[PDB]
C-alpha cells in the first residue's frame, strides 16, 4: 500500500515489544529513538553532538512486517526511521 | 516510477530556470532552498529562526513534471523539498 504524504508520516511501531510512535524520514541516514529501553548490550556512539547507544540485530515491527536492524537510543526530539529502516522495510518514494 | 533510499534521494530542480539539487525529504513540512535568486516579491517569513523569503506560485520542474508552488529562500544548509512539494508533486511513500 502507500502512504500519501499530506499528514507527517507517524505510524506506530513496537521495538523489542514496546511501543513507540515514529516519523517515516526521508531525510534522515539513521534511525534515533527515545523513550524506550533495549538494555546493557550497546555500542555507545556519538552523531549537535549528541551520546547514543547503538544496538544492532534488535526486532522492530511496524506496517505489518518484523524486521531486524539497527537503531540508535538517546535524547532526540523526534523519533526518527530514517533510510537504513526504511530500505530494510522495502520502502520506496514513488511519483 | 520509484526511487529506492539506499542513497539520500537528491534530484535536479529548475526553479523559474534556475538549477538547484534538493533532497526530497518526508520529515519537513516545507521546503527552503538557497543558491537562486527569485526576486523583489516576496513575504518575509521567520522560520534556529532563520529569516526567509516566501514565493507563491512559483514554476518548479523536477522529475518530468512542472508544478507551481510556494518556496522559501534562505540560510539551510541543505536545499529540501518537503510535504508541501511532495504533496503537489503527487509522491507517496510505498511499502
Amino acid at each position: 500500500p502507500q502512504f500519501h504524504l499530506w499528514k507527517r508520516p507517524v505510524v506506530t511501531a513496537h521495538i523489542e515489544g514496546q511501543p513507540v510512535e515514529v516519523l517515516l524520514d526521508t531525510g534522515a541516514d539513521d534511525s534515533i529513538v527515545t523513550g524506550i529501553e533495549l538494555g546493557p548490550h550497546y555500542t555507545p556512539k556519538i552523531v549537535g553532538f549528541i551520546n547514543t547507544k547503538e544496538y544492532k540485530n534488535v526486532e522492530v515491527e511496524v506496517l505489518g512486517k518484523r524486521i531486524k536492524g539497527t537503531i540508535m537510543t538517546g535524547d532526540t526530539p523526534i523519533n526518527i526511521f530514517g533510510r537504513n529502516l526504511l530500505t530494510a522495510l522495502g520502502m520506496s518514494l514513488n511519483f
